[PDB]
């Protein structure tokens, strides 16, 4: 009489880690089992599932996300709010994805976007983190005059300049709620390529366009492809996010990585952007309700969080695990986690995303800004009715 649960994963830089935590917690519960499920399109094949009645027993769901909200809301999670492990979360970072004051995800570790890049190279060039957004462009060409490649971009995953673009209007116009006033709550058509907000978007964006910007061939290079580069010194920076360290660090790079924030018109404006990141939630209709909460109340205690945040380091919310210095990799953009200065992901209010990705790359391979423009027009219009 063993029972097995499921837990579905979204978080594949750190699956051998999170099958050992498994393993650990499988040990130590000798009547139950684990499946992770790792499937690709996991964004989709678990939108399927949900709407056909079949909802894993643990969910990896980002806590920020519609799905989660509208499916809270439909009841498809388990309310968590009066579970005692809860309480071991802090930042009150639980609460800051409630749903009708209701606690449906726990969200043990938040991620952030940022720059990454090689300490030693920029030591090596006389070249130093920048704080505007004029010192950033000028970095680019000085890094492209020194014989070098200023950056590794995925040009067939979309999704890894997501951060950096909302980045772009955040930074740009003041903050998030100030972005998707301009963006997603303004009238329709709206957005015009005249708008003083729009033409700093395009000049923050236009940094990934400078002349001899991006690696050999990086219009088909992938997630991975980069990874690798970033990793050899091939690039001197990849823009990306926490998440991504876990996978640097594994190619062993010969040299210490950096971080930076993305900033603003002037000194002092920086962000950055994300939310929950390895976040679980349970289902309100999972056959084992007990087991399912043996699983999260375990990766909440101290010393099993640690063995997760000791290979991943996104910064973490729960009780007793030790971070790491200033000397870390993530330092610099993960300085100011949990602060007024870590926007929540826009596409909070929004319906969807991949549209807004794909316009994203699509501008930094074609250069094309009423194409661009137009193309935000007709993502956010079916969403301002
Ligand atoms: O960066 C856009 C993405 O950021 C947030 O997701 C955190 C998540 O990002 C990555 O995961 C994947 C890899 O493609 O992206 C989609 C989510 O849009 C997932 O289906 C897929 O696993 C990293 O690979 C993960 O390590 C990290 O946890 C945000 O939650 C997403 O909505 C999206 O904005
Ligand atoms: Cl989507």
């Amino acid at each position: 009489s063993t029972v097995t649960i499921e837990y579905f994963n979204q978080k594949k830089e750190m699956t051998k880690t999170l099958e050992e935590i498994t393993r650990d917690f499988e040990k130590e519960n000798p009547k139950i089992k684990v499946k992770v499920v790792n499937v690709p399109n996991a964004g989709e094949v678990l939108k399927t599932r949900v709407l056909a009645g079949d909802v894993p027993d643990v969910v990896n769901i980002y806590p920020q996300s519609i799905e989660l909200q509208e499916w809270a809301k439909a009841g498809v999670f388990e309310d968590l709010s009066n579970k005692d492990y809860l309480k071991r979360v802090k930042n009150g970072y639980a609460e800051k994805y409630a749903v009708n004051e209701k606690v449906y995800n726990v969200p043990f570790t938040a991620n952030a976007y940022g720059i990454y890049y090689n300490k030693d190279k920029f030591e090596e060039l006389g070249l130093k983190v920048p704080e505007t957004w004029d010192e950033f462009e000028q970095l680019v060409k000085d890094i492209v005059a020194k014989g070098q490649t200023p950056f590794g971009i995925a040009g067939a995953d979309a999704w890894t300049l997501n951060g950096y673009n909302q980045l772009a209007f955040a930074t740009a116009t003041g903050g998030g709620k100030e972005a998707n006033q301009y963006l997603r709550y303004s009238q329709p058509n709206a957005i015009k390529l005249s708008d003083p907000i729009m033409k700093d978007d395009i000049k923050v964006m236009d940094i990934l366009r400078i002349n001899g910007s991006k690696q050999k061939n990086w219009e088909g290079a992938g997630y991975t492809d980069v990874i690798g580069a970033f990793a050899r010194g091939d690039v001197l920076m990849t823009p990306n996010g926490s998440w991504a360290i876990t996978a640097i660090n594994e190619q062993k790079p010969n040299f210490k990585i950096g971080t930076f924030m993305i900033p603003g018109k002037e000194k002092g404006q920086s962000l950055t952007v994300g939310a929950g990141d390895l976040a679980w939630s349970i289902s309100a209709t999972t056959k084992h309700p007990k087991e399912a909460n043996a699983f999260v109340e375990y990766m909440t205690r101290p010393e099993v969080m640690q063995k997760y945040y000791d290979v991943d380091g996104s910064p973490t919310a729960i009780e007793g695990v030790k971070q790491a210095g200033e000397d870390s990799p993530l330092a610099g953009m993960t300085e100011y986690a949990f602060t007024d200065r870590h926007l929540v992901w826009l596409q909070q209010y929004w319906t969807s995303e991949a549209d807004f990705h794909t316009l994203t790359m699509n501008y930094v391979l074609t250069g094309d800004k009423q194409g661009m423009v137009n193309d935000l027009n007709a993502f956010f219009n079916p969403m301002k009715m």
